[PDB]
């Protein structure tokens, strides 16, 4: 019954999803508000990546898909990915 280990939930930079699509991904997958999506993507422009939220690994699964499945469907390279905290 050892400790949890928690998730990073990533989002990565391109070129080519809409700035604008970015921010509603956000706002419904992760409730993020605009003014903090809008700091998250320029982090991810900068480094390559940025993290969106750290939570237990099935959710971080989860939530990764469906933000991620929103772009693809959409025909956008949009990519949410998980990595071990």
């Amino acid at each position: 019954l050892e400790r949890p280990k928690l998730y990073k939930v990533m989002l990565l930079n391109d070129d080519y999803t809409p700035r604008e699509f970015v921010t509603v991904v956000l706002k419904a997958v992760f409730r993020m508000s605009e003014d903090t999506g809008r700091r998250v993507m320029m982090t991810a422009h900068r480094f390559g990546s940025a993290v969106v939220v750290v939570c237990e690994r099935d959710i971080a699964e989860t939530k990764a898909k469906e933000a991620t499945d929103l772009g693809k469907e959409a025909g956008f390279p949009l990519m949410f990915t998980t990595e071990p905290e």
